[PDB]
């Protein structure tokens, strides 16, 4: 009923999701002749790269979550919505959404779907009762959370065999974020709690890495995963592989390996950066169009993005399953850029007869193991170490939104890589276990 | 049960709470003979003068709340535990706590009860829910969740009732605290959202400061007070003073006036700050030693601090009654120093036959109004304006821990108070809610 926008007159541009995907079509129409909607579930911008940074204090939230409103501040085509996208109707041409309970039905002429992805557990979906993925502020400040409560309840145990089950961190999932979590636990443990800890040796802490591919960073070829395998194993980090998780709870994990070798591993902290699953609304999707969906759920875009049947209706990032397209930033940014140029010129009326297809401009690839060590690959080329890690952290420092963030980003660095002392190093159990203790009261 | 902490043979102190009083005796016996044991609720060391600046996103947690294990890294005899006292028992010499349903029963010879006072409801409990306290990160991030996402609802609001209904912030109390978040949610929607917003105008935001107290800042009297209001008025801040709470609700407040005319304010978003209450660990003082407590439930404690009966446990900071002694920072520091030194000389010997009583001595207080305005008295001084705000901002800053730590505050000040923006921006609903829904949940 309610349509919870403002009216309109003109063309009509509804955006889901404010990602990196939506904010650049968001941008990118910033003088085109229409009426933009942005409606995401949050207000912030996460920008994920970082997100283990603050799940293990190095930054703050506000360096890495700006508020869309304030992004978008000056572009008056554009208002931002908050809501999450309850269904969406390729008939009638309504975004369906709600807002504390609060439902609106927001009409649009054409849209741009960017609502991503997150982990898979492969079904075995009740592990996210002890195994959190992070992937947004609430999850990571609840990783932060658990991986310092791990140490805070390990000083008040006379039982050695409790303070090994809290001092045994297990990362599941060998991808970018699984490396770097297992990195910057293992320094955390082993260098900035050096000194703070006095019934126990945070150094003795163990930190697993686990995965069943039989690589590390699948994407980066044997040279580079062996180059990182062999710095996290310097590190004392335990790298396990042909390793499948067959059941997770609260004390341990249970592992198969491909020699059948049934085994347990005891461990309170468990973090799961393993898999992929795209935005259910790809099921409401294919439903409608009868698009097909790939395993994990993305959307099998047409070469221009459109889905069938409905052309300007895009699907862009991580949502959609464009061949050969990796899942990283610069996919949906150029996703959402080509969409964008496409609405922009077909209102303008140059649109030609038929659309160009969509092509993914390789801009190359990164991962962080640790302090002075990361992992690069552009075309031919291949290099990894401190010159590999500096050419991250100049990468991802210059797309932080404002020159103070930055600058607050930069001291942060120097501080955490130049001596042992973390940031942001606060605990509360108030976002350390509402998410599991609301979802086990809410029956 | 469980002695939650390392044994030893020396003296040995307890302390509760890792606020100033406990810190500043922990950090104060850096050098006696007695191994320190430091029992609190949360590992942070809350600079709770700054709280609202994180409630109104100026800044962000750690670096108003510095973790308390890593201020006592260096200090040898000092062991930090978490954890929340649930009892404490004169005769045995024990106190008793729990950390995530594990039970601790950690033996001292001599004791420093240093946990806080909160706000106080009168017994109107029931308004907690709706009425949301403050003096933690949590009700920090809380405040700043409800704030923020007040504008959020309001613009897709339909209904002009509704948007008013949201957009009628109310405070409740004009302490200190009450004339901050007054002052700082006024000029968060008068500057920092001005023009992000395109449905509502937030400078028609409307901000009502209610106290049943004949005056603001009643401690500062009548000089000040009148100052403050007519800044607060400028601002356009409704003050409204004798009037006292009936009815808080998810809607609004019912307020009686003076006059006994009996009133409504429709308001969405409300902040409790008025009275005061300390923690209820006094109670089971007062079952076991005997001590009176205040109508605030404060230990009205023997001239050296001690509980009668039981000498060498000291009740310090806002949950000690002292007469004339201010519930301020300076008063739990000056009490936890003169506490440490009595326990120093007494374990070192050479003390003198009877304890010298505690002196207050009075360093003048000073609050903030808002931007480049504040009030102050030191003394038979009474100055106000810039010059006090510049000495507001430098005092505080003075205290927080670790140089990058003042910077980054100064950063965040400079573009703060020089231009509209603000760094920390950032809410969940989670943050906003996760209590509220849980407690709702708990029956
Ligand atoms: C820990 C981690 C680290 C990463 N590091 C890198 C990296 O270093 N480099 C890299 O290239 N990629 C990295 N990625 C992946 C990268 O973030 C994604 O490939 C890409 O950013 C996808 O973003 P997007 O623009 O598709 O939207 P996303 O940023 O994925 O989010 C889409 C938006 O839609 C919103 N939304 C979700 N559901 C709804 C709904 N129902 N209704 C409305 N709005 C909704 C979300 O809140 C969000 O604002 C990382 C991912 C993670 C989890
Ligand atoms: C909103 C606000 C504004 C303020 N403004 C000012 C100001 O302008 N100027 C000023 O000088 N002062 C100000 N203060 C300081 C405050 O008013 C007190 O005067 C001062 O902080 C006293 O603190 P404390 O040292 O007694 O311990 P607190 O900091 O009050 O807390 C004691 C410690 O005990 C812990 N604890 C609590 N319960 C338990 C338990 N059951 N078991 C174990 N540990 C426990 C707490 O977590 C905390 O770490 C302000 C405080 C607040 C909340
Ligand atoms: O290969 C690359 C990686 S592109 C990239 N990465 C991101 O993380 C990112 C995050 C958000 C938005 C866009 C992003 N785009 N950069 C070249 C220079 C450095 C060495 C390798 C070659
Ligand atoms: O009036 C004052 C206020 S003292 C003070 N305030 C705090 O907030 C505080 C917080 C934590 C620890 C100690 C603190 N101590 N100081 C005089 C000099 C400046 C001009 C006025 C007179």
């Amino acid at each position: 009923s309610h349509p919870g926008a403002t009216a309109s007159d003109r063309h009509k541009v509804v955006i889901i999701g404010s990602g990196f995907g939506g904010l650049t079509a968001a941008k990118t129409l910033k003088r085109a002749d229409v009426d933009v909607k942005l409606i995401a579930r949050t207000t912030h911008h996460l920008f994920q790269p970082l997100l283990y940074q603050v799940a293990t204090g190095i930054i703050s939230e506000g360096e890495i979550a700006p508020a869309t409103r304030v992004i978008l501040r000056k572009q008056k085509n554009a208002q931002v919505l908050l809501g999450d996208v309850t269904h969406i109707d390729l008939e009638n041409k309504t975004v369906d959404s709600v807002l504390l309970g609060h439902t609106y039905s927001t009409p649009y002429d054409s849209l741009i779907i960017a609502a991503g992805a997150g982990q898979s557990y492969f079904g075995n979906d009740h592990f996210a009762e002890f195994a959190p993925g992070m992937k947004s502020i609430d999850d990571a400040l609840e990783l932060r959370g658990r991986i310092l409560g791990a140490f805070e309840q390990a000083e008040r145990s006379s039982d050695p065999v409790r303070r090994a089950k809290l001092l045994t961190f297990t990362v599941v999932g060998a991808g970018p974020t699984g490396v770097e979590m297992a990195g910057q636990i293992a320094e955390l443990a082993d260098q900035t709690l050096r000194g703070s800890f006095r019934h126990i040796d945070p150094t003795e802490a163990r930190v697993i890495l686990l995965d069943a591919a039989p690589a590390v960073l699948p994407p980066m070829g044997e040279k580079l995963g062996k180059k990182a395998r062999a710095r996290l194993e310097k590190m004392g980090v335990e790298v396990q592989l042909g390793a499948m998780v067959t059941d997770v709870d609260r004390n341990g994990i249970t592992v198969k390996d491909s020699d059948g070798t049934i085994r347990r591993i005891e461990s309170a902290c468990k973090v799961w950066s393993a898999g992929v699953s795209a935005s259910p609304l790809g099921k409401d999707l294919a439903e409608q169009s009868g698009v097909e969906l790939d395993r994990a759920g993305r959307v099998k875009v047409q070469p221009d993005l459109t889905l069938p049947g409905h052309p300007n209706v895009f699907v862009v990032g991580d949502m959609a399953a464009v061949e050969g397209v990796p899942g990283v930033a610069q996919g949906a940014i150029q996703g959402g850029r080509y969409a964008a140029k496409i609405i922009k010129r077909e209102v303008s009326g140059t649109s030609p007869k038929i659309r160009t297809p969509f092509e993914y401009f390789d801009k190359g690839s990164m991962a962080t193991v640790s302090r002075f060590s990361a992992v690069a690959k552009v075309g031919p080329v291949e290099f990894a170490g401190f010159f590999a890690w500096l050419c991250w952290l100049v990468l991802h420092l210059v797309y932080l939104v404002g020159f103070k963030t930055k600058i607050v980003t930069l001291l942060s660095w120097g501080v955490t890589f130049l001596s042992t002392k973390r940031g942001q190093l606060t605990i509360t159990e108030q976002q350390a276990y509402a998410r599991t203790r609301i979802e086990e009261l809410e029956e």
